[PDB]
């Protein structure tokens, strides 16, 4: 019964719930919380909502309708709730209760200031999978000669690694205390400059690695993908990134019956639904950034740590058009917050300039998560039709031949027209 301080539950609409069998029960009138986003969030979130509403109306008529429910984070939260209220508890309360949500990007200051609200949401909700499909749409400009060979899905660990935010600033009493502990109690001799020295900590665990790699292997099973590649810098970081690799291979053996492939260290098992062989292998992270460019055909599902996945997501997105057409999801079983790969691009904020494609395709992922496949298919149809008409935002316009420039809202208009 309890109302919120600033959130308003829609007058019509019903909550998604988790069914007894752990699937989602999605009402025909579902409530979906959304965060507008800082910066270019104002440019891309409102067109996304229109595009979703248009796909839902065309696929289902009067029968289904999303009840969008705004919830607040970032600058808009400090506007609505007051100074320093960057992430109100009721924002998180509502996103958990209503199960499925979507957010624009949020700003994280460099070198000081608040810790990332995007990480804060992921960790509070324990959305330990960051899932980022890398897909080439025909006609999108690419820096690469054969962008269609790039077809990958990134499983980025989303709850630990150096993203844990554990660090102390140079010359503070706390950093001096940590350095004294390291040098005097742990016998650390390898800090080259212990004065005026910032210190960060990187935790990587068996349980955290296990649940991320298990999800990635299951995805490969459920989507008929042939390879899962563990990406790590385990020669230099032996006990974090190297342990990630070892624990990941153990998941294949322990939970999917994998055995050594051709002497190891790669592993193999047979897809339990199709009988086709899935290979689990591993690549050192720096070498991997070359391999995705020179041999993208050899990779399918990627499983990697928090930091590595962040870097790799942008490197791969660049091959298929950039982070203007790069969607994502933060997932824990059925709970999910859909989210573009890109940030707040503050130099463009409010200009109606940037590509809403990333957040729109994140909504496409949201619709499939809800089982609303017909509406999701119309989003893809509209996207393909708008690209084929070459009515595109500035990031595509500059690479295409004979294209017509449209605004962020103008690109949403073009998608709806082609549904
Ligand atoms: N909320 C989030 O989840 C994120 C927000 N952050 C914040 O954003 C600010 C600015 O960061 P920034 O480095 O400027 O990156 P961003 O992506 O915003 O823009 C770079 C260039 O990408 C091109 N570009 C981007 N968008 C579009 C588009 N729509 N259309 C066309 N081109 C686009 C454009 O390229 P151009 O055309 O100009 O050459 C642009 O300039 C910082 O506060 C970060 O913290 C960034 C990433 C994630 C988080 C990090 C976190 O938690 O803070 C993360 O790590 C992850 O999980 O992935
Ligand atoms: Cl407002």
């Amino acid at each position: 019964s309890m109302t919120y301080d600033k959130i308003k539950v829609p007058a019509q609409g019903e909550a998604i719930t988790v069914a007894a069998d752990h699937s989602l029960h999605v009402p025909d009138n579902p409530i979906i919380p959304f965060i507008e986003g800082d910066g270019i969030g104002v440019d891309v979130t409102p067109p996304m909502i229109r595009v979703v509403d248009a796909a839902v109306q065309k696929a289902y008529g009067n029968k289904r309708k999303i009840s969008w429910m705004e919830v607040y984070a970032g600058e808009k939260a400090t506007k609505v709730y007051g100074g320093d209220q960057w992430l109100p508890k009721e924002t998180l309360d509502a996103m958990k209760k209503y199960v499925v949500s979507i957010k624009g990007p949020l700003t994280t200051p460099v070198g000081g200031g608040i810790r990332s609200l995007n990480v804060a949401i992921r960790q509070d909700m324990d959305l330990y999978v960051c899932l980022r499909p890398i897909r080439y749409f025909n006609g999108v400009p690419s820096p690469v000669r054969e962008p269609w060979k790039t077809d990958m899905v990134i499983f980025r660990e989303n709850s630990e690694d150096i993203y844990a935010g554990i660090e102390w600033q140079a010359d503070t009493p706390e950093a001096k205390k940590v350095i004294q502990f390291l040098t005097k109690e742990m016998g650390v001799k390898k800090i080259r400059f212990p004065e005026h020295c910032g210190i960060g900590v990187k935790p990587v665990s068996r349980e955290g690695t296990t649940r991320l790699v298990k999800a990635a292997i299951q995805y490969a099973i459920d989507n008929d993908r042939s390879t899962v590649t563990l990406v790590h810098k385990g020669n230099i970081m032996k006990f974090t990134e190297g342990a990630f690799k070892d624990w990941g291979y153990q998941v294949a053996r322990d939970s999917f019956g994998a055995k050594e492939y051709q002497g190891g260290p790669w592993m193999e098992f047979k897809n339990p639904k199709t009988g086709k062989q899935i290979i689990i292998n591993d690549v050192i992270a720096d070498a991997f950034l070359q391999q995705i460019l020179l041999r993208p055909e050899d990779y399918s599902v990627i499983a990697t740590l928090n930091l590595n996945g962040d870097y790799i997501s942008d490197a791969l997105a660049a091959q298929v058009g950039g982070i203007g057409i790069a969607p994502g999801a933060n997932i824990s079983d059925q709970m999910a917050v859909f989210e573009a790969t890109h940030g707040t691009a503050p130099k463009y904020a409010g200009q109606n300039k940037v590509n809403p494609g990333s957040i729109i395709l994140s909504a496409e992922m949201m619709l499939r998560h809800m089982g609303w496949y017909e509406a999701a298919d119309l989003i893809i149809r509209g996207m393909e039709g708008a690209i084929e008409a070459k009515t595109v935002t500035y990031d595509f316009e500059r690479g295409m031949q004979g294209a017509t420039l449209v605004s962020s809202s103008g690109f949403a208009d073009a998608m709806i027209k082609h549904m």
